[PDB]
């Protein structure tokens, strides 16, 4: 669920996932269309296909459960649905990790009309 999803996020990068990965520019937040802006937007990209390959879970409402091992974020055990909901926001997560250096606040609020192109998962 968005609970886990929020808190993974926060663990990982400091950053509150509202506001500053709900609007990020084509991808992070409500829907998606057009080319990715840059690499923080690949990940939301990449997190709505992972999402879109789950079409009879329902990522946004389910709560799975996780832990750390170290600095390991691991997925526990519980409905088939919810370990691949897990393993879609970890990835997320890290993504974002990954790509803290090239975040831009120039892309927070990003206006729809500037999301333009074809990309498929």
């Amino acid at each position: 669920s968005l609970l886990e999803f929020g808190k993974m996020i926060l663990e990982e990068t400091g950053k509150l996932a509202i506001p500053s990965y709900s609007s990020y520019g084509c991808y992070c937040g409500w829907g998606g269309k057009g080319t990715p802006k840059d690499a923080t937007d690949r990940c939301c990209f990449v997190h709505d296909c992972c999402y879109g390959n789950l079409p009879d879970c329902n990522p946004k409402s389910d709560r799975y459960k996780y832990k750390r091992v170290n600095g390991a974020i691991v997925c526990e055990k519980g409905t088939s649905c919810e370990n691949r909901i897990c393993e879609c926001d970890k990835a997320a997560a890290i993504c974002f990790r990954q790509n803290l250096n090239t975040y831009s606040k120039k892309y927070m609020l990003y206006p729809d009309f500037l999301c333009k192109g074809e990309l498929k998962c």
